[PDB]
């Protein structure tokens, strides 16, 4: 679920989910071209992860509630038997950690309409 992803982000990192709304070519809705940096790669993977979650029965990325715990900065996915939840918590956990470890190039906010996302 998207609110759980929002919370994972600020669990694992200093930057909240709003930092990422407008970043690079892939962070936020949609995406085209080459991911510009490490962080843009994080979003590119996550983007594809959510897309691959539709291939699991009864699985929607935005609405699917899973089980996780946050021991700041640590995220733990609790689900084993529920494959959709297990998969989805993983997409989200992977990205929250990816976002936290990746450098934030302020130079790469607001570029989606430039020649770099081409
Ligand atoms: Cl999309
Ligand atoms: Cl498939
Ligand atoms: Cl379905």
């Amino acid at each position: 679920n998207l609110q759980q992803f929002k919370n994972m982000i600020q669990c694992a990192g200093t930057r909240t989910w709003t930092a990422y709304i407008n970043y690079g070519c892939y962070c936020g809705k949609g995406g085209s071209g080459t991911p510009v940096d490490k962080l843009d790669r994080c979003c590119y993977t996550h983007d594809h992860c959510y897309n691959q979650a539709d291939s699991i029965p009864g699985c929607n990325p935005n609405i699917k509630t899973y089980s996780y715990t946050c021991t700041q900065p640590n995220i733990t996915c609790t689900r084993t038997a529920d494959a959709c939840a297990k998969f989805l918590c993983d997409c989200d956990r992977t990205a929250a950690i990816c976002f936290a470890s990746a450098p934030y190039n302020i130079n790469n906010i607001m570029i989606s309409a430039s020649n770099s996302c081409q």
